[PDB]
Formats: structure tokens, C-alpha cells, sequence
DNA sequence: CGCAATAAATGTGATCTAGATCACATTTTAGGCAAAAAAGGCTTTACACTTTATGCTTCCGGCTCGTATAATCGCACCTTATGTGAGCGGATAACAAG
């Protein structure tokens, strides 16, 4: 349909792991899509801490903001989690298209809206709910996650205890300890990263 | 399955604050309602405006009249001296025709 008519004007390019898709500072000249794979996006403070906003996955956009209005700037960084295939498109060019298809615009605004509201309702459990009721929620959450995949027991997921940490709104020792105290009690399982949680579904 | 190397993620655990509890007595808070002090309200009376008829007076202003008067005339002295050519009508001399 639709989805089709925009990758006819594409510029089909493979970035390796650990790559750099967008860069803050530099001149939002190039609109991004994701075909296969997924990727995170996060910020930084003043000494080196780390903060993820929201994964996006497969079948979303990267670098969008800068559309609307002409003349801004790459608002937090962007690196490829995985291999990813991500298509380019000059914002001049898509402007073009708007004013002709209108109906392009309607499916780019369309995924801005569940970003926001998996955010607003996010801020409220991080001020009332404990660390034992933000982490046991985060667990749900990732796994609805497309990225998710099945295990014959529950789910299995693969985060770090920063990354979880910084959705709950913690520190990064307190999420090691909560996680080794849950192990004991046979209710989930983790090796590193990998951690596989046990009542799902 | 192990190997590569730049980035992100990991543990430590004694020290020292950060954030939270409770039930009851003290201290603050909000808008509430008249009173006082102020805004314009919309009265009724105190006075003050230039104006304009007038005519009477003195002072400054603006205009003429007639009168009185001599004249209807006479040297010697001081310092300069426009520029041209072009365009035009008129007066004069030389010429051919009758
Ligand atoms: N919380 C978020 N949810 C979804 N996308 C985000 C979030 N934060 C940042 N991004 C994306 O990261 C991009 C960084 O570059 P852009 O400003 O071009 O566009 C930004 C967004 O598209």
C-alpha cells in the first residue's frame, strides 16, 4: 500500500553492530526506517550514566522529530543494537510528498502516539510504586515486546541491570541485589544479561 | 566453540546521608464580611465668559489746505579712455541693358 509507495524512493543500506545511524550535533538531512532488527536510544549526564527513553523495534522510524519543523538538531543518540537494515530519505524530498499524498503523513504520526503514552503512565509508578512493583511490571512490559522470545517455561528476555535500572528509576546496585534476592526463591533466572522469568503467560 | 578490541556494564561492602514513618498539639492558611478610603456618579446652586450696543472723552493718529518766498539764471576743478564677431537693414557706387 502505502508502505510500499515510500520504499520505491528509498536508498537500501546495511549498517554493521555497534554503528552510529545518528549522530547529536550534526544536520538532520536524512529520515530513517526500519526494515529488520532493532535498536535503542538513550542519553547521557555529566559524569558517563547512562538513560534509555524507549526501544524501538522493527517496523518503526528513527530520527523523525526533525520533519516537522525545518532547522533543528539530532535530539538524543542513536546507536544499532543489532544488524539492522535502514532505508534514507532527504526531508526535502518527503516534504514534497506530503503536499501531494497527505495519507504519507498519516502513518509516520500514527506511532508517535503509543510513544507517548507508554511514557505519561510511566512516570507515575516511578514515584509511588517500590522497586520490588516498578521491577515486577518492567518484566510484563518487555515481555510484549516483539523482540521477545517464546520460552517453554515463560519468557525470555535479554537486559542488563542498568537498563533496568534506568526504567524503573534506580541505581545500579540495587537492581543486582533485588535480582540475586529473587533467584534464591526460585521465581526467575539470570546470567549475565539473559534473564528468564518464571508465571508468564 | 574460541578469539578481537572499543564500549558498556559489573562487583565490591563499610560510611554517611537521604527520605520515610507514625498520633496529637501549634501554628498558618484560605475566603468570608463591614468599615474606611476612593471613583465617578448625577444632582442643585455660586459665579464669570467673551461679547457687543454704545457713546463720550482724550490722545495719537492720519490727511489736507492756503500762505510766503525767490525765481523765469551763473565758473573751475577733479581723473579715463569696454570686448569682439556674427547677423541684419539701409545707403551708396559700379554695372549692363535700353
Ligand atoms: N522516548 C522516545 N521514544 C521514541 N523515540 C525517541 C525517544 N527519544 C528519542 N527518540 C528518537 O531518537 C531520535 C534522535 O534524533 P531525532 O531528533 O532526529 O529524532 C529522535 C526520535 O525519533
Amino acid at each position: 500500500p502505502t508502505l510500499e509507495w515510500f520504499l520505491s524512493h528509498c536508498h537500501i543500506h546495511k549498517y554493521p553492530s555497534k554503528s552510529t545511524l545518528i549522530h547529536q550535533g550534526e544536520k538532520a538531512e536524512t529520515l530513517y526506517y526500519i526494515v529488520k532488527g532493532s535498536v535503542a536510544v538513550l542519553i547521557k549526564d555529566e559524569e558517563g550514566k547512562e538513560m534509555i527513553l524507549s526501544y524501538l523495534n522493527q517496523g518503526d522510524f528513527i530520527g523523525e522529530l526533525g520533519l516537522f519543523e525545518e532547522g533543528q538538531e539530532r535530539s538524543a543518540w542513536v546507536r544499532a543494537k543489532t544488524a539492522c537494515e535502514v532505508a534514507e530519505i532527504s526531508y526535502k524530498k518527503f516534504r514534497q510528498l506530503i503536499q501531494v499524498n497527505p495519507d504519507i503523513l498519516m502513518r509516520l504520526s500514527a506511532q508517535m502516539a503509543r510513544r507517548l503514552q507508554v511514557t505519561s503512565e510511566k512516570v507515575g509508578n516511578l514515584a509511588f510504586l517500590d522497586v520490588t512493583g516498578r521491577i515486577a511490571q518492567t518484566l510484563l512490559n518487555l515481555a510484549k515486546q516483539p523482540d521477545a522470545m517464546t520460552h517453554p517455561d515463560g519468557m525470555q528476555i535479554k537486559i542488563t541491570r542498568q537498563e533496568i535500572g534506568q526504567i524503573v528509576g534506580c541505581s545500579r546496585e540495587t537492581v543486582g541485589r533485588i535480582l540475586k534476592m529473587l533467584e534464591d526463591q526460585n521465581l526467575i533466572s539470570a546470567h549475565g544479561k539473559t534473564i528468564v522469568v518464571y508465571g508468564t503467560r
